[PDB]
């Protein structure tokens, strides 16, 4: 086995020492979590890895790995891990996830087309792909996602249901910035201008969630009237589904999802919704 | 937890209990084998189990399913198990298997549009969807798959790599009548006359491997030439690989596969070749 120190950092890039390590604490009734990532640590990610060392005597995986994009489509991130108390560091190269290619793959449903998947119809499946072997790989007994990418957080239900995965699949409360904006790698893009115009996602969708006691299409107007309001803001989709993703019933809980690009950069946001309240 | 009696068969239609009796059984020591049938039970299913059953302690597994064929594609089953001491047999429903419908499933490599998946280019991703589903319930040691069924073998090899599951991939060498035929439930389809001239398979094969002494093209011709001796026997394919189903090297080990129709009822079977000896 490879060693293991307790208590402290270990980092590892195969696959096979982190499932050798893993078996064996899970052998000694640690409970093993894991929270993936592609680096670039932030606190919208610590909020992950905070709700995974939540879980008494847990052993908190973090992997970080960028998948490689399909056809046609130093930083101080262990240091910030380490400062968690995270035990283990996963960092595969891509020769490590992928020996023999992209040959065996996960295909999603038709969920995985719609919203996100519109303008990258290869990207969930990517993304099912990598989660199912991380999950193979560490077997833990929870796995984290955050809020933000809800799609991608049902698209992983769909996954551990329809596969009969042996996980517990949480979801973590999107975090924010002080003015409402959803923490992510991709605002490090963002000028300063960008930056305050950004307010714009989390300013409509929580107007949204208030408006939303007069009825699904006051939630939806008020939304768009403040995206409309933000001259810099070129809005991709504008979505009320039901929780689950699928049509939004007359009257319950629904999601209300948005994408839109500033400049460059395409930021996504999505709130809870609920109608017939 | 479902009931469970140790040293009797156990039947469960529903995942969840399977799951549950499986995990608990495991955490006493016992190691879970896992056979996966499509029940119609012979001798050649009886040597996956009695292979399983030879692993101190194992609690085998035998699964009884029959996958839906996706778009444009009272027996003695379970006294049987019984008497070869297998603990649990699990018979699943389709509605269990798939509550929500084919959705999120597996998409092999290219290797499931060769050979059998010619006919049959969805017939593979139905396999290896099948096959992790029933690995995630059971969560097995080791699982076991006929040889005769040589393509389905790498498959899987395949789907566990690829996947990095955690869990021994074993091949049973192919069951056979005095005579040669590899045992399969659809000989039951032949008519007498049908079962006698199907001998042709394994003899074709047999000569093939005695003939490779004289290199490849000599075990290939006596294949064809008995094949051809064989008036009722149509041949679909017959083809000398590597080992993993890749073009055969000019000295080394090799696979030869042949699949032929008789009649209504398509035989398939395979031999190792050894080349350059
Ligand atoms: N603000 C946030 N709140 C809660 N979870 C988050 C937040 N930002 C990211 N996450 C979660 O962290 C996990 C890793 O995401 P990822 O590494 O893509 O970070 P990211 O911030 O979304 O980066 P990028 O902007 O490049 O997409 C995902 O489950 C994601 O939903
Ligand atoms: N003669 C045999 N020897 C060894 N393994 C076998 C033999 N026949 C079937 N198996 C294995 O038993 C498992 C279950 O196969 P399955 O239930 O399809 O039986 P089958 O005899 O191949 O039926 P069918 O003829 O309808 O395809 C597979 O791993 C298969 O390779
Ligand atoms: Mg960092
Ligand atoms: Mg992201
Ligand atoms: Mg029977
Ligand atoms: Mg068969």
């Amino acid at each position: 086995i490879p060693a293991f120190h307790p208590g402290e950092l270990n980092v590892y890039s195969a696959p096979g020492d982190v499932a050798d390590v893993s078996r064996a604490l899970r052998l000694t009734g640690r409970r093993v979590m894991l929270v993936p990532t592609m680096g670039a640590l932030h606190e919208g990610h610590l909020a992950l890895v905070r709700a995974a060392k939540r879980v008494p005597g847990s052993v908190v995986v973090v992997s970080i790995f960028v998948n490689p994009m399909q056809f046609g489509a130093p930083d101080d991130d262990l240091a910030q891990l380490r400062a968690e108390g995270v035990e283990i560091a996963f960092t595969p190269t891509t020769a490590a996830m992928y020996p023999d290619g992209l040959r065996t793959t996960v295909q999603p449903g038709p969920l995985a087309a719609e919203l996100e998947g519109g303008p990258r119809p290869t990207h969930f499946a990517g993304v099912l792909t990598v989660v199912l072997k991380l999950l193979q790989i560490v077997r833990p007994d929870r796995v984290f996602f955050g809020e933000k990418d809800y799609q991608q957080l049902v698209l992983i239900r769909q996954l551990v249901a329809d596969f009969n995965l042996d996980v517990a699949v949480v979801g973590v409360p999107t975090v924010r910035e002080a003015d409402g904006l959803a923490m992510s790698s991709r605002n490090r893009y963002l000028d300063p201008a960008q930056r305050a115009a950004a307010v714009a996602l989390s300013a409509a969708l929580t107007a949204a969630a208030h408006a939303a006691t007069a009825g699904a299409q006051a939630a939806l107007d008020a939304a768009r009237a403040v995206l409309d309001a933000a001259p810099g803001v070129a809005v991709d989709y504008l979505e009320l589904r039901d929780i689950g993703l699928g049509p939004m019933p007359l009257n319950g809980s629904g999601r209300l999802l948005v994408a839109a690009r500033l400049g460059t950069t395409r930021l996504l946001d999505n709130i809870a919704i609920e109608i017939g309240t």
